[PDB]
């Protein structure tokens, strides 16, 4: 009954600027954001930072990593499926990122990196799809806003944020992560067991240029694309 | 609608032994085996052994094994939970261990012995909360039978046993996994977040014994006990 958009886009590319200037745009709108903070402090619903962890040693956090980080988000993403948005008129639920992006685009690359064996990878997708398989048909997404930058504006919007687990990542990482953004939403050449996802609408927005100027634009182009929905 | 009892028992404690007697003494009863060999060749619903990785390196595994093997018994009790028992008169299924012996005796242990981190036992704990949060309330229990055996008589039916990976298990792990046994269902000194579990009933028996001998005894103690509840 909410009609529920999913923000993708690579590291640093601009998702919570863009995140930030959503609400303002309607009342009827709602923003999940990713829980990157609590990766990043560890405590139960100061602690450990598995965000760190994973970026220290991949081969031996990713499938933790991966494991917590995607749960994590389905919990924010259903919560907000129990706020105020259900006593709205047109109530339009924002996901930054999705599970989609955590299976398909992160944890297939940190596999794809030797990062997690056949042990590890086998037993993410069992949880992932059996994840899905329950609360799942809930949280389908009726659009995607792919927020399009190269790699190298990535890796330097990345120094500007200052988050320090980041500053380590390298363009070459960047890189592996951009084309999968672009085999999943450009060309439109990724397999997943998600079938309606084949078929869910997308906006591309090429977020490389300065916001303070594409703001005026990006906003039309998201109207436009929510009335298509 | 169904009595739902989970047998608790230390490792090679006779427990698949006492569910194979089971069946044949009512048409009515229903049981749910330990995924034991599902842990053996992870696959999806020949590949790796996961049971396996974590006896030989536990500080690398325990996180995973206690993910993977939680969320497998809990699946394959939820199945059971929807099956020809449903249209049974006096339907009673029973649990090979339950999500509280994974947590309260194998990942608590594996903790306490440093083969989990702060933060992989601070997740873990977050995870089991939230599952049973989800489907928990449909698996909880009416009551449980203690299969009570020395650690001693333990380690030596592991050996007649013969599964590779428990053959390298020394008595010192079969004591600490004891100890936590008799401090839950035997001095009944354990805390828990579920609440119910302190007031459940509780049937012990002495499995030290021959099982030749001793089953004649122990039937009658689980009618018995099965008839109070
Ligand atoms: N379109 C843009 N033009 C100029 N700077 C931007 C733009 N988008 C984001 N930034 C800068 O990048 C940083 C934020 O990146 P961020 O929004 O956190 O990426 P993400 O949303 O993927 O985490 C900010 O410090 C902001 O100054
Ligand atoms: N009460 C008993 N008396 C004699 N032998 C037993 C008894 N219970 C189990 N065993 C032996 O131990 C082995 C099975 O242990 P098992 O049932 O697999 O432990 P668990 O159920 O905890 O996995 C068998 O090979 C069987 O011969
Ligand atoms: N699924 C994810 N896997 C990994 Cl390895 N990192 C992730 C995942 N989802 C989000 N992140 C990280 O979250 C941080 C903020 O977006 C970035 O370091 C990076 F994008
Ligand atoms: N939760 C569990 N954690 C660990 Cl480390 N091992 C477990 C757990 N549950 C069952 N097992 C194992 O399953 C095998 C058969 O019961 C034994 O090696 C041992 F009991
Ligand atoms: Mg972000
Ligand atoms: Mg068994």
């Amino acid at each position: 009954r909410i009609k529920k958009i999913s923000i993708e886009g690579n590291i640093a590319a601009g998702k919570s600027t863009f995140v930030n200037i959503l609400k303002q745009l309607c009342e009827d709108w709602e923003v999940v954001p990713e829980p990157v903070a609590r990766w990043c402090n560890v405590q139960s619903t100061n602690g450990g930072n598995v965000l760190q962890m994973m970026y220290e040693k991949p081969e031996r956090w990713s499938f933790t990593f991966q494991t917590y980080a995607c749960l994590s988000r389905i919990r924010a993403q259903l919560a907000s499926l129990n706020g105020k948005l259900k006593d709205a008129e047109k109530p339009v639920l924002f996901f930054e990122r999705s599970v989609y992006s955590d299976r398909y685009i992160f944890a297939s690359n940190l596999y794809e990196s030797e990062c997690m064996n056949e042990t590890e990878w086998t037993i993410y997708q069992d949880w992932h799809d059996w994840m899905n398989n329950q609360f799942g048909q809930s949280l389908e997404l009726d659009g995607i806003i792919y927020l399009q930058a190269t790699p190298e504006t990535c890796l330097h919007r990345i120094y500007l944020r200052g988050r320090n687990e980041e500053q380590g990542i390298p363009l070459e990482y960047l890189e592996k992560l951009h084309y999968k953004h672009e085999s999943w939403l450009l060309h439109r050449t990724l397999k997943t067991n998600f079938d309606y996802l084949q078929e869910v609408p997308i906006l591309t927005l090429d977020v490389n240029e300065d916001f303070k100027d594409k703001y005026e634009s990006l906003v039309e182009k998201v109207k436009e694309f929510l009335s298509t929905l």
